[PDB]
């Protein structure tokens, strides 16, 4: 049967046990595509979703084994046999085709329902690149051929949305746990792998337990496995201890043999100190905090007869975690498809967006679940942070520093622990360290800045708090039933809030808005939302202490927590006063671009291997759709040797945090942040040295970079955009941008290279074919197309300029509109035709909805030698309607480039009408 609707076509195929499909058209560029064994298509309202006004227009021919779906820009073929659809685009050139027979719908029942577990396969080939899926850790920038589960964590960060060089984005409405890849996850070492002990002995590995380096037993397993609280329970007694001094050490020695050939993964999930041997070879050496372990993947080549040898290394303290995970190859058939996964749900349900570019498929992420909201300017300032400020006297302070020294400083923060210490969720103040909450907001606002506050969903039973949304049916009753102990003193029971129901939303906004609105703080911390309740459950406690919610269970919507949350804040902060709203997140999620809301990569760590892989974190971010993300300078937790601050590693420490200051101006959002050593610029090193002059250097030229990086954040909103840009936006057809894991684009026109290892003073930079390049501090000029050797000592991060990069730009400033009506300098980086639309509004309100905002067209011809300065158009409170604006032309070397007040090569004066400043 074929059914046709006002917005597409139902097919139910011929062939026994294939499913109903359901074709609607959103707009002429993105289909839905619905598939449901039952036939009716009901699921669970979207939470992603909101409304898209479209062109819905389509037109239908049925011919022979298909039903063809036709608007202006696709071409969308349904299989009657099947129901597999295939895309192409206006021309009949093919985009993107399910596998025929390739859908899979399982049974899984829990929490009293009956859900489905789903899966569908298109066909890939082999030079399709992948990017998306949210902000993940194991430094992949293309994830074609990749295993990627979205499950919200700490440090990993799920989102829906992926992007192809194939000219397409998918969004896959789903809110459980999802896999890209092998929708089978990590199995445990022996499930398909034979394992020899130290011996030869079948079946086991050896595992051998020491104290301080001393040996206190040794056994046969066959697992190596204390990944969760749940598992610990199986460490040896006698091989524990919790001295604060003293260390614990387990290694793991033996031969695995694969049952089947091909290209095995693994996963080394763990935290403090992990080395993996296999072959005598390296293949894995990390350290993370103790309370935060995560994956650490790697893959081999392996074949059945062969043995290999492993060995597991592991330097711990009482309690940490550890897994050797693997799996194996996927059947031919299967092995090199694009697979969507999802534990729970009622449907397959996808959206197809046909993109010309990667920034339309951005777009069309935007269109499908909101456009982001415009973030106030200051936003986009220098923002300081600590683990943690211990009164208003240090907090403040910090911030009267920063004006002494005359460095650049917008914003301040105050992280958890402002309360009493048994009264987490009141959102009260301790009066021995914050007496004067009030006064301390004024005294930061006096200095000309803004003061964000840490707010979790977390909420201790004693509190009025907690029991007003506890006698309402909106806090989740598992963690305080059970007694769990959070770490704060002798141990406190606590739960979370269910954020799902509108009512739920209002109750926890009033009280924030009583509290802690009412005192003046500009911005709101919203820590903990995967959510946290308690640091290492395994899976399943972490649902059932999250379960129901209002809308069902934590099954269902394991991802989706975020997204509820910060929109109820979003909409009572807006409805308070007339300012724009600003929200920092530990998770993003499909749509919480829509409430305001900036994320980041939570608590990372201080090694060199982090600070590298948040560079393709930060890419495949943008191309999933969130635009505004950060992450902590330096790292959020530290090794003993930083915290105790050992002579013998100063210099690391300094050098670490220097390079990664470098990295993080070069962000969407600049923020500095982490647990002890102090991380505010003279507390990393003292002036003379040169991490300062470098620190305050960059810190310097964010400010004066902001006229260019505000106008990226204009068109977030006004043109769907982004600001961290992959290599790949702008260079589709070189295909040597496409895997590099440590270059990115700021914005069109920065090409960024950050240096990542320890004793460098250069490093290997690819420039893109297509363009010329100047470099940043020189002016010297580049051919596109090759890697050259980028000088780069501590104090300078490697940066090159595209040809034809139009760079509006002001004075350094100590914050946001410190000198009123700036004289604008436009830099033009020559060499190539160029344009640029600079955005500007009043920074503050939600006037840009209605038109206030103006744009000033800038465009240079590179035959001319003409930069034309076009006629002004909208106008917004505060614009100048006369300005200064002066011209600098980078053509070549110049002995001041890179300088932070450079020589300038005309001047003019501007009202809104079109004028012309030639370089000749
Ligand atoms: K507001």
């Amino acid at each position: 049967e074929v059914r046709k609707a006002a917005d597409g076509v139902t097919v139910v195929p011929s062939a026994k046990g294939a499913a109903p499909v359901r074709l609607q058209v959103v707009d002429a560029g993105i289909i839905r595509v619905s598939a449901d064994p039952d036939g009716d298509f009901a699921r669970s309202p979207s939470l992603m979703r909101v409304p898209v006004q479209g062109d819905t227009a389509f037109q239908v021919a049925e011919q022979g084994d298909s039903v063809q779906l036709k608007t202006g820009k696709v071409t969308a073929s349904i299989s009657t046999v099947d129901g597999h659809v295939s895309f192409a685009d206006a021309n009949g050139k093919p985009v993107l085709s399910e596998v025929a027979g390739g859908r899979s719908f399982a049974p899984l029942n829990v929490e009293g329902k009956q859900y489905l577990s789903v899966r569908q396969r298109f066909q890939s080939p082999d030079d399709e690149a992948l990017y998306g899926f949210g902000q993940h850790q194991q430094g992949w920038m293309n994830q074609k051929g990749r295993n990627v589960e979205l499950q919200q964590n700490n440090i990993d960060m799920a989102v829906p949305y992926l992007v192809s060089s194939r000219n397409y984005g998918l969004l896959w409405d789903n809110n459980s746990i999802t896999r890209l890849g092998d929708p089978r996850g990590l199995q445990p070492l022996p499930k398909t792998l034979t394992l020899y002990d130290a011996k030869g002995k079948a079946g086991a590995l050896t595992a051998r337990y020491a104290i301080n380096g001393k040996h206190i037993l040794e056994r046969r397993e066959s697992e190596v496995n204390y990944q969760y609280l749940s598992d610990l329970t199986k460490y040896p007694k006698k091989a524990i201890t919790k001295d604060k001094n003293s260390r614990m050490q387990v290694t793991w020695e033996g031969e695995i043999e694969v049952l089947t050939g091909g290209e095995h993964t693994f996963s080394l999930y763990s935290s403090e100190y992990a080395k993996l041997y296999v072959d005598g070879k390296l293949v894995v050496d990390r350290w993370r905090q103790n309370w935060n372990p995560w994956n650490h993947e790697f893959k081999l080549d392996l074949e059945p007869g062969q043995r290999h040898t492993v060995k597991v290394e592991w330097d711990l303290i009482d309690p940490s975690y550890i897994a050797l995970l693997h799996r194996d190859p996927l059947p031919a058939a299967e092995a090199k498809d694009l697979s969507l996964w999802s534990e729970a749900g009622q449907m397959i349900d996808y959206y197809f967006v046909s993109a010309d570019s990667y920034d339309q498929a951005v777009a069309g992420y935007r269109a499908l679940t909101g456009k982001s909201t415009m973030l106030p300017k200051w936003a986009y300032g220098f923002w300081q942070s600590r683990e943690r400020y211990k009164s208003q006297d240090e907090l403040v302070g910090a911030v009267a520093e920063y004006r002494k020294r005359k460095l650049s400083l917008d914003n301040i923060v105050l992280d958890w622990s402002y309360w009493p210490e048994n009264a987490w969720g009141s959102h009260d103040f301790d009066p021995q360290h914050f007496p004067d909450p009030d006064g301390m907001v004024k005294a930061v606002h006096d200095m000309h800045a803004q003061i964000m506050i840490s707010i979790w969903p977390k909420f201790y039973p004693t509190t009025a708090n907690y029991k007003e949304l506890d006698a309402a049916g909106f806090m989740f009753k598992r963690n305080v039933e059970v007694g769990e102990l959070d770490w704060i003193g002798k141990g406190y029971k606590n739960s979370f809030y269910d954020p799902y129901s509108e009512k739920a939303q209002a109750i926890y906004w009033r009280q924030i808005n009583e509290k802690l609105n009412s005192k003046g703080f500009d911005a709101w911390w919203m820590d903990a939302d995967e959510p946290d309740v308690h640091s290492n459950l395994d899976i399943a406690e972490r649902k059932a202490r999250t379960t129901p919610n209002a809308l069902g269970s934590s099954t269902e919507y394991f991802n989706s927590y975020p997204l509820p949350h910060t929109h109820g804040v979003y909409v009572g902060d807006r409805a308070a006063d007339d300012k724009r709203v600003f929200i920092l997140s530990r998770k993003g999620y499909a749509g919480t671009q829509r409430n305001a809301v900036a994320v980041w990569s939570g608590d990372i760590v201080s090694r060199w291997d982090d600070m590298r892989d948040q560079i393709s974190g930060g890419v495949n971010m943008a191309l999933s759709g969130l635009p505004n993300w950060t992450f902590d300078i330096g790292g959020f937790a530290v090794e003993k040797r930083y915290e105790d601050q050992d002579p013998a590693h100063l210099p690391e420490w300094r050098e670490l945090n220097t390079r990664w200051f470098q990295f993080g101006a070069f962000v969407p959002i600049f923020r500095s942040h982490g647990q002890f050593p102090y991380r505010e610029i003279w507390n990393i090193a003292p002036e003379g040295t040169p991490f300062y002059e470098s620190m305050a250097y960059y810190n310097r030229l964010r400010s004066a970079l902001l006229p260019y990086i505000y106008s990226l954040a204009g068109d977030t909103y006004q043109r769907d955009g982004v600001i961290m840009r992959g290599m790949m936006m702008d260079f589709p057809n070189d295909p040597k941008v496409r895997d590099i894991n440590d270059q990115y684009l700021f914005g069109p026109a920065f090409l960024v290279a950050p240096v990542t290892r320890f004793g460098a003073t250069s490093r290997q930079v690819y420039l893109p074919a297509g363009s010329s390049w100047l470099e940043f501090a020189t002016g010297k000029r580049y051919e596109g197309g090759q890697s050259i050797e980028a000088a780069a000592p501590i104090e300078r991060m490697p940066l090159f300029v595209r040809a034809g990069s139009i760079v509006p730009t002001g004075p350094v400033q100590e914050y946001v509109d410190q000198v009123a009506d700036a004289p604008l300098t436009v830099v033009v980086y020559t060499g190539a035709d160029g344009q640029f639309s600079l955005y500007e509004d009043d920074g503050k309100g939600y006037g840009y909805e209605k038109g206030e905002f103006s744009r000033i067209p800038l465009v240079w011809n590179q035959a001319k030698g003409e930069l034309s300065i076009g006629k002004r158009e909208g106008s917004w409170t505060g614009m100048q309607a006369k300005r200064t604006i002066n011209v600098r032309f980078v053509d070549g070397p110049r002995d001041d480039a890179g300088a932070l007040a450079p020589k300038t090569d005309a001047s003019i004066q501007y009202d809104g009408k079109p004028v012309s400043v030639l370089q000749r």
